[PDB]
């Protein structure tokens, strides 16, 4: 499905993922794509920061849900 | 999730942490961002001094919470 990732700042980013992908491969492919370090990001998706571990559907990210991106700790 | 703490003079730091982070894994956090040695910290919540060896969870701290930092014995 399509996801899309929304800076603070404003920039978006396009990704593919599945419902299955988990939160650590979703800042793999924006690694991919941006070079931030998956260390450096932070993900929320409707005021929930999302935990590594997880994946995608557990959250009710759906198609072209938008997630926001939080960028050293 | 993300919490606020906020100097006598002004200046704000935002930190990552989790209720089961104890109070001196929090002023480590404070350590690592600002440079203040923890032993040089106080940390207030709602007039209550927060004591090390316990938890965020133990002085109702929750989700964007604003803690205040007080600063040598």
């Amino acid at each position: 499905m399509q996801i899309f990732v929304k800076t603070l700042t404003g920039k978006t980013i396009t990704l593919e993922v599945e419902p299955s992908d988990t939160i650590e491969n979703v800042k793999a492919k924006i690694q991919d794509k941006e070079g931030i370090p998956p260390d450096q990001q932070r993900l929320i998706f409707a005021g929930k920061q999302l935990e590594d571990g997880r994946t995608l559907s557990d959250y009710n990210i759906q198609k072209e849900s938008t997630l926001h991106l939080v960028l050293l700790r």
